[PDB]
This record gives structure tokens, sequence and C-alpha cells, in this order.
């Protein structure tokens, strides 16, 4: 079920370089667009994501990047999924084009927690979550994209709390200090989201490096309101970072917390 014969893609357009290398745009039986991660050899734990890619495939909403399958026997295998026509959340904020209106900000922000919310439900962590891993469909519908995935990665750079690329910035302080995940690490890297979405992509801890960062945020500092975002949107995401992660809500009680703002304001 999850296998697609890659003799059925035809490959369009370059999408750009991430984790697991390049990501290409085409289309799968002459009609239908999607996206294909060639996964660069030596990148991922192959054979665990195989086996996970299962439970993944069972894993739809509207509000999540959809998986459609696999090409396994062979290497570089691939990854299929849907594709987004205006690409990664963090350069679409950066755009300043758009003119965003507030209730733009704020849909986005609903969108993700959507998909945070069904994830929960079903135990699963993104482990990632960040505008950079979020995608913008052709509607300008926000989705969350590659969760799950953090775990395949063969990197150290990325996988050690002390990489470059570790994402000291979504992080709360009990993952900095004890490598302690769960879904309230995720929540703290929604309210972190919500600031990227608010401040039109800025950099979280701007000024601070990585090492500064994780120090101002066991001191207990944290990111102040952006400009854009109301008193009663500011204290949604301020909620999410509580430093004791069992006082922190869920994603149920996030998305009750968004449309009552999106009602009122
Ligand atoms: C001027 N611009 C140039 C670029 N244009 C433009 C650009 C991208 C699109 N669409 C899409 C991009 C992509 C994509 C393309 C390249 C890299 C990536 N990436 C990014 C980050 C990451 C992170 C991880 C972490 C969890 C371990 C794993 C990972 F595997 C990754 C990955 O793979 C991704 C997102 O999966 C995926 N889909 C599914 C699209 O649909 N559409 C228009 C926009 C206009």
């Amino acid at each position: 079920s999850w296998e697609i014969d890659p003799k059925d893609l035809t490959f369009l357009k370059e999408l750009g370089t991430g984790q697991f290398g390049v990501v290409k745009y085409g289309k799968w039986r002459g009609q239908y667009d999607v996206a294909i991660k060639m996964i660069k050899e030596g990148s991922m734990s192959e054979d665990e994501f195989i086996e996970e890619a299962k439970v993944m495939m069972n894993l739809s909403h509207e509000k999540l990047v959809q998986l459609y399958g696999v090409c396994t026997k062979q290497r570089p295998i691939f990854i299929i999924t849907e594709y987004m026509a205006n690409g990664c959340l963090l350069n679409y904020l950066r755009e300043m084009r758009h003119r965003f209106q507030t209730q733009q900000l704020l849909e986005m922000c609903k969108d993700v927690c959507e998909a945070m919310e069904y994830l929960e439900s079903k135990q699963f962590l993104h482990r990632d979550l960040a505008a950079r891993n979020c995608l913008v469909n052709d509607q300008g519908v926000v989705k969350v994209s590659d969760f799950g995935l953090s775990r395949y990665v063969l990197d150290d750079e990325y996988t050690s709390s002390v990489g470059s690329k570790f994402p000291v910035r979504w992080s709360p302080p009990e993952v900095l200090m004890y490598s302690k995940f769960s879904s309230k690490s995720d929540i703290w890297a929604f309210g972190v989201l919500m600031w990227e979405i608010y401040s039109l992509g800025k950099m979280p801890y701007e000024r601070f490096t990585n090492s500064e960062t994780a120090e101002h945020i066991a001191q207990g500092l944290r990111l102040y309101r952006p400009h854009l975002a109301s008193e009663k949107v500011y204290t949604i995401m301020y909620s999410c970072w509580h430093e004791k992660a069992d006082e922190r809500p869920t994603f149920k009680i996030l998305l009750s917390n968004i449309l009552d703002v999106m009602d009122e304001e």
C-alpha cells in the first residue's frame, strides 16, 4: 500500500534542499501534482523510516501535508507527498508584499493548531515544529510538514542539543537541560511558531546566539510581544512557555483559545 512505482513519476522542477537532500516537484501518472524527496545517501536511517512510513500513511488531516507513499526498491529512496505551491511558511512570512492583515496571521496559527491537535490525538509528536517546517498551498492554507522525521536523521549536528542544527530557539528548558521530549515540548515550539508568524518571520531571540538563548531561557526570560499581536494573542503564545511543562496547555485548549480570539477580533 505504501509503495509507489517511481516509473509513475514525471519530474519537472527543483524545489530546494533540506535535511535529507533535494526535493522536486512533479506529476504522478501524468496528472497529479506531487513533491518528491530524493533521500541523500547516508542522511537517513532508512530501514527504521520504512517501518514507520506505515504509521505515517494513516495520519490524515486537512492541515497535515499528506504522505502519498515511498519508493524503496532502490537508492536513493523517494518520499512522495502532497505539493504545496507557495513553499515554506518562513519565507512566505518574510515576503512583505503580502501586507498581511492580523486576521490572516491568526488563521495561519489556527491551521497549524488544528494539525497539532490531530497529532496530539494520535499521541504522535512533531519534534521539529517551526515556521521553516510548515508549508503554504495555493489557497494560502498552512499545513504542517515533516512531522516525526527528526527520528531518522543521521546527522549529529541536528540531533545533539549542542549541534549547530539543533532547534534550540524552539525548545523548552527541560529539552535543553535533560532531553525530555513530550507533547509539551511541541506546545512550547508552537508558541514560538505563533511568535514567528506575528513577527513576519523574524528569527526568535534574533540578537542572541543559541548558547545565550539557552541561558536566557533557563533564567526565565521570554520572547516578548510582536507589534502585530494583540494582548489576547500574546496571552496565548505566552501560555505555551510556562517553565513547568504540566502547566502548559494542550493543543485542544489552544485551539479553543484561538477560535475565541478570532471571534473577538
Ligand atoms: C522563489 N521560491 C522558490 C521556492 N518555491 C517553492 C519551494 C517549495 C515548494 N513546495 C515544497 C517544498 C518542500 C521542501 C523542499 C525542500 C526541502 C524541504 N525540507 C525542509 C526542511 C526539512 C526538515 C526536516 C527535519 C524533520 C527532520 C526533514 C525534511 F525532510 C525537510 C525537507 O525536506 C521541503 C519540505 O518538506 C516540500 N513540499 C512538499 C513542497 O511542496 N513550492 C514552491 C517558492 C518560490
